[PDB]
């Protein structure tokens, strides 16, 4: 049950092109159900020595159809410099 009344605090903006082709590779790596993601909301970034393999955690809004409502999924990525590309580590429902 969220609600503070003191402090806050929040992830990175869609802005971000790392974030966003990160998000993406996301979507498109894990698909088991074959469900269809909607557009990124939040995100987050877990880094220590920056070698271009960052660790990604967001969350975003997605549906199997048009006509129905849209969930939020918390989804852990990790980048790679080596395969010069986008990891899905793996992929979370937050509904």
């Amino acid at each position: 049950g969220p609600g503070p009344a003191i402090g806050e605090v929040i992830g990175i903006s869609v802005n971000d092109p790392r974030v966003k082709e990160i998000a993406e590779f996301a979507l498109k790596q894990h698909a088991e159900q074959n469900l269809i993601l909607a557009g990124v909301d939040a995100g987050q970034i877990i880094k220590g020595i920056p070698h271009w393999d960052n660790y990604y955690n967001l969350i975003l809004s997605a549906k199997h159809s048009p006509h129905e409502f849209s969930k939020f999924y918390n989804v852990v990525v990790l980048e790679k410099a080596s395969d010069n590309s986008l990891k899905l580590v793996a992929f979370v429902p937050l509904f």
